[PDB]
């Protein structure tokens, strides 16, 4: 029921989901000039070398690659966290046009995407499990900006055409989500949550400072996708992205001087 519209969009959450006013709500805008350099951070590890994807899938909301995430194939540690994340699966939020999409801002500045790779705490068991706890996911925010075309991520564009409604899904095999990754492994960190419903206060944010560059032809391509299901009148699957919530008592801290 909940949705992107006028009439469903995230201004009506709080009446089925009243935890969208809570305390921990994402995503936020990060005040680059309030958050500090926090040297406890220990270096982040991003291991994704044995990481095995399965199949991409048009869940009316966004689409998702999603991982087998019975063993530790692809998985997340340092920084913020204790323990190691399971990679689970990612996807993205975008925009209408270049100059909105992402769901966290930068000194209020908009980029055109924002990746989320979303990573379960393996101490819980499962993810469902796990987002019933304070720590049980750890989310990798990478933001999309328009430039070069960025080669590792075209293997999911062309699959797109054969994902284009709700409910669709296709094989995607043998897909590397190190080819996602920006340079710089230079993060913000903070406590949040999932950004839909139910918006559960369950996540680390690792957010990326360096954003990843993609072509305008990329990031049309996703723009062609659909909200609604087949043989449904047409909405574009477009600014399926939630704007920023207040940071209220929580500081952000930075893994860089
Ligand atoms: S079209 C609805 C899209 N949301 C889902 O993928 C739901 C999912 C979840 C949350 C809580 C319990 C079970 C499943 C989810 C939402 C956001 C990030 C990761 C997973
Ligand atoms: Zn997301």
């Amino acid at each position: 029921h909940w949705g992107y519209g006028k009439h469903n969009g995230p201004e009506h959450w709080h009446k089925d989901f009243p935890i969208a006013k809570g305390e921990r709500q994402s995503p936020v805008d990060i005040d680059t000039h309030t958050a500090k350099y926090d040297p406890s951070l220990k270096p982040l590890s991003v291991s994704y070398d044995q990481a095995t994807s399965l199949r991409i899938l048009n869940n009316g909301c966004a689409f998702n690659v999603e991982f087998d995430d019975s063993q530790d194939k692809a998985v997340l540690k340092g920084g913020p966290l204790d323990g190691t994340y399971r990679l689970i699966q990612f996807h993205f939020h975008w925009g209408s046009l270049d100059g909105q999409g992402s769901e966290h801002t930068v000194d209020k500045k908009k980029y055109a995407a924002e990746l989320h790779l979303v990573h379960w705490n393996t101490k819980y068991g499962d993810f469902g499990k796990a987002v019933q706890q304070p720590d049980g996911l750890a989310v990798l925010g990478i933001f999309l900006k328009v430039g070069s075309a960025k080669p590792g991520l075209q293997k999911v564009v062309d699959v797109l055409d054969s994902i284009k409604t709700k409910g669709k899904s296709a094989d995607f095999t043998n897909f590397d989500p190190r080819g996602l990754l920006p340079e710089s492994l230079d993060y913000w960190t903070y406590p949040g949550s999932l950004t839909t419903p139910p918006l559960l206060e369950c996540v680390t944010w690792i957010v990326l400072k360096e954003p990843i560059s993609v072509s305008s032809e990329q990031v049309l391509k996703f723009r062609k996708l659909n909200f609604n299901g087949e043989g449904e009148p047409e909405e574009l699957m477009v600014d399926n992205w939630r704007p920023a919530q207040p940071l209220k008592n929580r500081q952000i801290k930075a893994s860089f001087k």
